């Protein structure tokens, strides 16, 4: 008759936010049969539910559902097992230390039968001990008589109508195949990374309790915070708040000279708007994705519109996006970047990535795998692009492609796996209703119409060279340099004729004629670029 | 009853060149210890539990660790010496594990939020923590000992009392769920001095010796801080070390049969020339140029 | 399920002949391994050009048939796969196949799983020799078994000598004339009322050869214009690319 619920409860109280469809599923499958009317479950000849598994990268809160279910049950305290702490060394012992965690469960089944209490095991990172049986290949053989006792006691013989099992786990690839039969542990959810209206839950419930104090200043807003933090956990999001308290507390403590603290201004602390600004752009950093730092490193210098193929170039990209994000005849869609060397490809690539405001970007460049053989870079590719299926929308960067497969015009000498690998990967849909997008460069179109790789491209867009004087004066005004009278010395000498360079070399140019003396830097200029003469 | 010692100050520290990591680490991890309990307890926030320190060798480390641990009145540090927890019988080095934790537990059921620091360090971490299913561990040792410190320091149970500080050379051996806002916060990066730090350096360990009168007026600091360019701060103290050595062999009189002219001795003194021979034929920068 | 959601996923239309032609020759290919007695072993071919539609017919021809066992073996599952875990994968499946009284295996984009590359040219000797000694070998007595395989490029095939381990091989062509066009963008409902009437009005003339996959794509990156420039953007899409045959 006794409720296994307790009097008073509320999913409010317990404090996690984010995970509602994952709660009521779990709700549903497990605690449905312990509630309704004993004589309609006993109706049905039904037994209940003895297992659950929760699995997930780090941080997105699984312990904490763990304790909120052992809190919530009007039963007795939990049986917590932390990691592998049922090993001892004597012969034997390791299993009778795996099967006293059954004894009341048993006694009080065969004392009353059919009205007992719940008992509730919680197993921590269950991979330590349970782990696939003729692996580990040791000695002592202990590993592979722990998991055959923990199966024959689960459910095997005798029978037990009153336990429940959680385990919890980073590597659910490991686990054995026969603890996951229907019986054992049925119930397999999977804990992902929050979203937005989550991530401001999460932001919202761990600023609770200082609003309630008028601690936090009103400049705050939480729309900005959540719309900012991207890629963002729960851990990250309750780090930053606390590095922002911390940031906040500071400016009252005097070092350097003992630590004196002062009690007179200690009444009026305030969290403003700055200290959560610099503690995101100071301490605080995501581990799942791509950060402004990467996006400081690639355009270095800006974009300036000398002519009209850039903005030709950043409109086509647009378009290319709008179709990616709402078509849904196509969720793969490719381009692909071309031009002659120092034009300007993967600062457009980047910058055209970073104007789609898409939740996961990446860029996979060929400096980070310097050294690298083929199985390397094959298994970084594939570890790149598995992320991307694990999202709703992305896209992804490949630059510089010539250089991914090792060409060299003597011989021809190149890699035929990885050429195989990129050959597969751009034509493989990602997962139901799921979207990406490929952005890659180059600078040897010929080379890659060879090896039947233009085709696998859906469409390609062209970025030429400076190729005007107007341009290449517009271009000098813009970027400030030669002023005032020495401009219109270059302009006399250099409009009668064309010319054809990039800009890269433009800045490298301007750059080498700065460090002569203030007289001979125009001569030096103009000497330099006539070097650097040449046409298609 | 603060955690700060009633008496320091960071001139008595002994470290030089180094103010900015020093105040990062201090706001970062022991700033919400000596706030008033009250304001603390109405914000509801838990406090950081992990540093970690890197850099190339000799840029002082362990003695930034050594000098945290004697800054707080708080117990005593308790030191593991690299893979000091390793044992042949099964089930033994997790029990070693386990027994650093124990009295943290107990004062925190004892007494609960009236508690003292607890502090531990990891010396060489990377020696026995590792990234998981990457290294080779046949005996199993290695991914059990990971997954008992991960389930020890962040697991159902809740400590509020506990510090670890970890240094290592390789940090990106370091497993990831072990580097994550949870467990371990703040990670630091000790790189080469610049001018004014090997100044601090310089004056700092020739302190002694000009207290008595030990130094000549000849010799000069900021000549020293300029002619050296990219040393650790475990060269300079070599480079001192050396003159001294010359300077006190220059008295000492003795090849077959050990004789020392106290005679000599009376007046002791150390010039520029036992500065530039060490310069020029004992010390060998690693960063800079030979 | 998953592979056969991923494959055929936008359906099968009908443009043309060619469609059901191509249906009623695999229907009677699979009547007789059905009900063979000297021939318990039966290979066919499908080929044409790129962006034809044969993956999705092949999936279809499958289907068609209600044999108990059916497998799909393709490149997407052995993406940085060495020679030797290719051979043991096919032998695998094929061994599996080996279990039943009534098989069904389909081997597409054979040209991906040798690893050719027109430069030299270079491929894998032991992953063709794998393939050329299954295509000949009978299963136990009593048992039969069907391969439907997939390429693209037949000339290379012919070259290495491997054109006659097969029994038949059926062509796969793609549109190839403006009544086709007009009847295959009826069909998907995408220009319609006086744009489909200028765009008849153009298409007469000059014939086409584009694929249905390109025609999909290109149907749909019209469609992201204002209102009164789709019909030119598809038209000068379609003259570009288009090509000749
Ligand atoms: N309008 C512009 N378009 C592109 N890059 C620009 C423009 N204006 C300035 N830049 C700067 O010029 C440099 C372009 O170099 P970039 O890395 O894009 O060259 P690249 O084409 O990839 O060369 P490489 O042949 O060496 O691979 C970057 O610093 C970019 O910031
Ligand atoms: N009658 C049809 N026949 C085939 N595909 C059709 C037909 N009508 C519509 N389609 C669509 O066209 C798609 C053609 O793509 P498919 O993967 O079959 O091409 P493919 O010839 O294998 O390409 P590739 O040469 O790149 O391997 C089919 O998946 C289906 O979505
Ligand atoms: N969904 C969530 N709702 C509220 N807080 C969360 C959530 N996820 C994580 N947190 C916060 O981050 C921490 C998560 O730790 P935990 O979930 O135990 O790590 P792990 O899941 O890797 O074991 C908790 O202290 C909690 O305050
Ligand atoms: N910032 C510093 N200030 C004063 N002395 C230093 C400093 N850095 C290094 N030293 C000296 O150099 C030595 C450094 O050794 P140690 O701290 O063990 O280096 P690490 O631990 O980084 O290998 C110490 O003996 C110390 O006296
Ligand atoms: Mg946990
Ligand atoms: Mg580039
Ligand atoms: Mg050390
Ligand atoms: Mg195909």
């Amino acid at each position: 008759r006794q409720s296994i619920i307790n009097p008073d409860w509320n999913f409010e109280k317990m404090g996690i936010g984010g995970l509602d469809k994952e709660f009521s599923d779990i709700f549903r499958r497990a605690f449905a049969s312990r509630v309704f009317p004993p004589e309609i479950v006993e109706q049905m000849g039904c037994k209940h539910v003895k297992g659950i598994l929760l699995y997930g990268p780090p941080g997105c809160g699984k312990t904490l559902l763990a304790r909120q279910i052992g809190k919530m049950l009007n039963a007795r305290e939990p049986k917590v097992v932390n990691g592998p702490e049922i090993l001892n060394k004597y012969v034997g012992e390791s299993e009778a230390n795996i099967r006293k965690l059954f004894a009341d469960a048993e006694e009080e089944q065969r004392r009353l039968g059919a009205n007992s209490g719940l008992h509730i095991i919680i197993f921590d990172e269950i991979d330590a001990i349970c782990k696939q049986r003729g692996s580990m290949a040791g000695s002592t053989g202990v590993h592979d008589t722990v998991v055959n006792q923990l199966l024959s006691k689960i459910d095997g013989v005798e029978q037990l109508n009153n336990i429940l099992v959680i385990g919890m786990t980073n590597r659910p690839d490991l686990i054995d195949e026969a603890l996951l039969r229907p019986g054992r542990l049925e119930v397999k959810m999977e804990i992902g990374l929050p979203d937005e209206k989550g991530r401001l839950q999460i932001l919202h419930i761990h600023t609770a309790r200082m609003r309630g104090h008028q601690l936090l200043s009103a400049d705050v807003d939480i729309k900005e915070l959540a719309v900012e933090t991207k890629n963002f956990s729960g851990a990250e999001l309750e780090g930053l708040v606390r590095a922002a308290q911390s940031t906040a507390m500071n400016r009252h403590i005097k070092a350097s000279t003992k630590v004196e603290v002062d009690m007179e201004k200690a009444e009026s602390l305030q969290v403003t708007r700055g200290d959560f600004l610099a503690s995101l752009e100071n301490d605080i950093k995501p581990a799942f994705g791509t950060n402004q730092e990467d996006y400081a490193s690639y355009i270095m210098n800006g974009i300036i519109k000398w002519g009209d193929p850039v903005t030709r170039v950043l409109d086509d990209g647009e378009l290319l996006v709008q179709q990616t994000k709402n078509s849904d005849r196509t969720p793969l869609v490719s381009v692909l970047l071309e031009g002659p060397p120092h034009s300007g490809k993967t600062a457009l690539a980047a910058k055209i990535a970073e104007e789609s405001n898409f939740p996961f970007i990446k860029i996979c460049s060929p400096d980070k795998m310097i050294g690298f053989s083929e199985t390397a870079k094959c298994q970084a590719m594939k570890k790149i692009f598995d992320d991307a299926y694990k999202s709703q929308l992305s896209c992804v960067v490949v630059d510089d492609i010539e250089r991914l497969l090792d060409y060299v015009p003597i011989g021809p000498r190149f890699s035929n796996l990885v050429l195989q690998a990129l050959l597969v990967l751009l034509k493989k849909a990602p997962p139901q209703g799921r979207k990406l997008l490929i952005i890659g460069t180059t600078s040897r179109k010929d080379v890659l119409q060879e090896m039947e790789m233009l085709n696998a491209f859906s469409t390609t867009i062209h970025v030429p060279n400076i190729a005007t004087g107007e341009q290449l004066l517009e271009a000098l005004e813009l970027l400030g340099n030669f002023k005032d009278k020495e401009r219109t010395t270059i302009a006399q000498q250099v409009k009668g004729k064309k010319v054809w360079i990039g800009i890269k070399k433009l800045l490298m140019l301007i750059e080498m004629s700065l460090q002569m003396d203030p007289e001979y830097r125009v001569r030096k200029f103009l000497a330099l670029l006539r070097e650097e003469g040449a046409s298609p």
